[PDB]
């Protein structure tokens, strides 16, 4: 709606990549994706919400949260971009309720493209909460949402701790979390787990992961990858909630 | 005349930088000076902050064990060690929180075990690095008030961990240090229904942290952390409050 200025900061490989990867949606009659971001939180919604537009446009508090939920929409090549920023959902130990059913209202007639599920690379654990977040979000659009689900582990750019080589790390903590979304889901298919630096940079020219990846590139080809899988889509109705 | 005394103590000190272990001597000393031939630390968090890597990081061995992922080990074990007439004792627990709530099994072998020890100085630990303080903090403070009495605060210093450490959007170091501090100390108050010390320090334990010309782990801000902390320790064990006995009509 407002126009996707936010590209043009990217770099130059990554700029021509987005119009390459715009351009195949666009030749599959896909010209809007509408994107929900969810999660925990202060685990990098924000700022990845930040780092895909280009610029920002949700506040990030580095100290406390918030219930906003924002859909900020920017266009580019006829294709329009949908990113749906939403409150953490946890509180304590336990789901703000009224922040969900906040989320849901707010989502009320609007379309998920595909969902962004965010955490942190950079944690050692899993746990109920974890579990209570995958829960919340199956209950709310059904588990068949979860065809159209891409994990993103912010701080990215970590070293691990005793000389954890970077990959058995990311390795162990991808499964570790899967096993718990799976878990609260009830659940393969996929389910695609990309890496986000929001940091900002970063090390071509655009920005580099320790194990070789631009993920810039690797998250809006995931979410192309993941936007043509059939699936389908999840038209949010006043039916699915009080599921 | 001679004998052959038996005595625990501290190989960890010798693989220290030599000028930290030249502090941490004069420190030791410092506490014989006061009558404080022993010291026990008791060391309490959250799961999967630091606490026991912290305890092998003070006492410079690899004597608790460590949980990239995992856990694992749900009761405390106490490290003891001795240099020239002091015992260090400090003991390691199992993190407080557990999902949404507190781990009563792991907190009561806590209280069981400290029966009739004295805690000479509680070190809470956490994390730099977490953005975010809520009521699991303050139900972590709560649990060691109830368990110990408000008094246990006289003896606390709040350790984050992972001090090496970016913030984010160019926020210099020492204003982040100020504000996550100013943020959890506020919340463990609250919890802990108080109102210092309490005085903060930083940790980084890992084994690629900065190191000064003298070949101590520095900090970002410049500050040796290792001789810091003890000294932090050192000022605790003499501030003028009373050390916590661990009776029965404390833990019930
Ligand atoms: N190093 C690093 N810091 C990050 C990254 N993503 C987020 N942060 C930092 O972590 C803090 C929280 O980010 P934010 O986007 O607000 O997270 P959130 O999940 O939206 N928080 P809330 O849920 O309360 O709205 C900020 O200080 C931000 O800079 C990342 O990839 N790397
Ligand atoms: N970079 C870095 N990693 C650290 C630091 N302290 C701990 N870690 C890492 O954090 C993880 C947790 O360490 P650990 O000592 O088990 O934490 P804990 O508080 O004892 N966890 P638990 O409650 O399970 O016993 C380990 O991977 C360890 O390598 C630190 O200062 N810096
Ligand atoms: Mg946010
Ligand atoms: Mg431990």
């Amino acid at each position: 709606v407002r126009g996707w200025s936010g590209i043009n900061t990217f770099a130059p490989a990554t700029q021509t990549k987005l119009l390459e990867l715009l351009g195949n949606l666009k030749q599959e009659d896909v010209n809007s994706l509408t994107i929900l971001v969810m999660g925990k939180g202060g685990v990098g919604k924000s700022s990845t919400v930040n780092s895909i537009i280009g610029e920002r446009v949700v506040s990030i508090s580095p100290f406390q949260s918030g219930p906003r939920p924002v859909m900020v929409s920017r266009s580019r090549a006829g294709f329009t971009l949908n990113i749906i920023d939403t409150p953490g959902l946890i509180e304590g130990g336990y789901i703000n309720d009224m922040a969900l059913n906040i989320i849901k209202s707010f989502l009320l007639d609007k379309t998920i493209d595909v969902l962004l599920y965010v955490d942190r690379l950079d944690a050692y654990r899993v746990d109920n909460l974890d579990k209570l977040v995958a829960k919340a979000i199956t209950d709310s659009f059904g588990k068949g949402i979860w065809n159209k689900a891409i994990v993103a582990l912010t701080h990215a750019q970590f070293s691990p701790p005793d000389g954890l080589p970077y990959d058995e790390f990311f390795s162990k903590r991808s499964e570790a979390l899967l096993q718990v979304v799976r878990s609260g889901a009830s659940l393969a298919s996929d389910i695609p787990v990309v890496l986000i630096e929001n940091s900002g940079r970063c090390n071509s020219d655009e920005k580099v992961l320790p194990n070789g990846i631009a993920w810039i590139p690797h998250l809006v080809q995931t979410i192309t990858e993941v936007a043509l899988n059939k699936s389908e889509s999840i038209f949010v109705d006043k039916n699915l909630i009080d599921g």
